[PDB]
């Protein structure tokens, strides 16, 4: 019968910082990680400018030898999956190796490293691609290099779900512990598609913003000048646990995690329906999976991407999901801040509930200078809110209309 | 508890073939599927050959125009998945399509779109890159559309653990119906990685076969000739549905899921521990999970790749596992006809091992000429077998030492 699931640690690389305490100070303080791109000429793009890992440093956590042959999303993957197993202070052993898992997942996967062998194999033929191509590329090897660097033997899995991706891994990585599959997941995302395939391929859908001139502004979820996400690097990883091991050990528990909620749109590709009907779908699953009132709801960290069709839909999701609670609860975008970490952003937004959770505050809504029509609810514009936070959901939509919910609560 | 989880439906592209019954003709005749490449200059390659889909005619699912935007691995997905549908009879009504979802998966994905879009963005900039080129290239796309086309409200998402995605992605599947998160799944696997980067990547690392001279003798498994495995193109795509549902319409069952076994072996990147470790702990897991014993199990679809280390590791492990049982059961690699399909491997294989029970047959290891030091268990050498099969296993062991294994059972 369904065990109980707790956060016991967490991990992150972000446009904020290098690890959660520095990103979060971030976050509590309004601080944009968006800047142009240095890493490559973005001169012909109509984009120059997304959240970059700023000064990461891969032999904090692996040798050159071993990171050479790795696409940074499995590398950013990896020091966030670490930093989660050191923060839980759990030990690998004989006795629970093969009740520790993980399921870190990303969105597009390792495109630089892709691209890269590309460039090789058009100007000077196949006998220049890598030997490391393939296993330094495909997506489950964070979960493959975790497991083999930290002896874990459980479930080891990868879930790809565009911008869901983080919440999914998450959601489905409690439902093993739940379940009785494993005690341990270490679960959340990694991204870095920040290369000409990335920012050429959203820029050829018009999805992204172009305020080039003044980067910072260009995350502006909710405001009636928003033109479209912006693209942001990173890796958010948790470690779950089952609660009775986590008391068994001594564990310090951040949170619970009490709900999971998936949907999926039916609607199209790239859009969202304007009414946000699949999102209430999954936001009303996650609620009733986790036992709550929908007026329990106190935060939620919105997906919040900065696009026009995208932000009203979730408004209009959350007007039909909370009724007159809707004007109570405090809803926020960090991809205001962040931008959008693709399948990483629900691992770090996930993450960023938890904090909420901690220190009893609503990170803000950076840029939210004039709210759209109808976007007229308590979206935390500009400056963090403390505020009674008991229960805080953290929403993902992505292409295929694919959707996720999680739901966090206090522990005591 | 937990609710039953039986098999509706099944749909199919493979090297035999453009449907299921076709592809197990092929099967049960010893027939190769594998044959040098076409339209593609592999002069500059070491290995020129593999197991195509011939003759696919996505006109009949697509229009011309929806087609252009998706990449040959998402075409190969949704042709399965449509066709696992209508195998089906299953009605989509909006009294049931909440309760319907999509768990189709790949291990390498897009790389064909990867590489023409390469192409436009070297030879003209990132303006000429296609305006679909994320959504018609992103692994969560066969979830998306289908869920699109068929108004699929159900859980929406997709693995990806390189070969063992079709594993994972079925078992999961019967999670999301057995725990009574969904009454109908579509799930499985495609592939189509036989362009310049599959053939190079794999090459780069001699991962593949490369006798060119007679590309149907390649796949050889447990032979003491065999040198790697043989890239192959495809899709498996299974309705998975509860029991009560099944019976309430009065659906033709194939057969019963009752096990799904995971495991990490914590090893090594891409070579697999000589003992078979992992795959042990991962049969002994789904064993655990349907309340079987291993003298229950009658047929085993192996992994059966052809690679030195890897088919050697398969029989340990078998051993290990079923000791005095272990000649009695009949074990066969269908990668000996079909290729090696990557992440549609364990799709294709879990149908193989479903047809296995319904036509009481074990399909050959064809290509079995001199099995390999302590290749000695029934390894179905040539030739199909009739025998009785109440108990059929199905083994992915991929890249990232992460195992899947499929328990089905007859149904009466
Ligand atoms: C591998 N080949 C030969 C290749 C690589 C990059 C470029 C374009 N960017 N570049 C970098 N260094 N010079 C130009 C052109 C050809």
């Amino acid at each position: 019968s369904r065990r109980r699931v707790v956060i016991t640690g967490m991990g992150m690389l972000s446009p904020l910082g290098l690890d959660v305490p520095s990103s979060w100070e971030g976050i509590l303080a309004g601080r944009s990680g968006i800047a142009p791109i240095e890493h490559m000429d973005l001169s012909a793009y109509s984009t120059r400018f997304g959240g970059s890992v700023k000064g990461f440093n891969v032999e904090e956590y692996l040798s050159a030898k071993e990171a050479r042959k790795l696409d940074l999303f499995i590398q950013y993957g990896l020091a966030a999956s670490f930093q989660a197993v050191r923060d839980s202070g759990l030990e690998v052993t004989d006795a629970n190796r093969e009740r520790i898992g993980v399921s870190m997942g990303s969105g597009i996967g390792g495109l630089t490293n892709i691209e890269n062998n590309c460039r090789s194999l058009f100007e000077q033929g196949p006998r220049r691609i890598s030997p490391f191509f393939v296993p330094g590329s495909i997506i489950n090897m964070v979960s493959g290099f975790l497991s083999i660097h930290l002896g874990l033997q459980g479930p080891n899995y990868a879930l790809t779900t565009a911008q869901t991706t983080g919440t999914h891994s998450i959601g489905m990585a409690a439902r093993n512990i739940a379940y009785g599959e494993a005690d341990v997941m270490v679960a959340g995302g990694s991204e870095m598609a920040a290369c000409g395939l990335g920012l050429g391929g959203f820029g050829a859908a018009r999805a992204l913003s172009t305020r080039n001139d003044e980067p910072t502004r260009a995350s502006r979820p909710w405001d009636r000048d928003r033109d479209g996400f912006v693209l942001s690097d990173g890796s958010g990883a948790l470690v779950l646990e089952e609660l009775e091991h986590a008391r068994a050990r001594g564990a310090r528990i951040y949170a619970e995690l009490v709900g999971f909620g998936m949907s999926g749109d039916a609607f199209h590709m790239t859009a969202p329906p304007e009414d946000g009907a699949g999102a209430a779908r999954c936001m009303k699953n996650a609620l009733r999976d986790a036992g709550l009132d929908p007026r329990q709801v106190d935060y939620i960290n919105a997906h919040g991407t900065s696009t026009p069709a995208g932000d009203i839909a979730e408004i209009a999701a959350v007007k039909s999901v909370f009724g007159e609670h809707a004007h109570a609860l405090s809803m926020s975008s960090t991809k205001s801040m962040t931008g959008h970490l693709l399948g990483a952003a629900g691992a770090v937004e996930a993450i960023f509930s938890v904090l909420a959770l901690r220190d009893q505050v609503a990170p803000p809504t950076i840029n939210l200078d004039n709210p759209d029509e109808g976007c007229d609810l308590d979206l935390v514009a500009h400056e963090a809110k403390p505020r009674k936070i008991d229960v805080a959901l953290s929403n993902s939509f992505g292409f295929g209309g694919t959707n996720g919910t999680l739901v966090f609560r206090r522990f005591a």
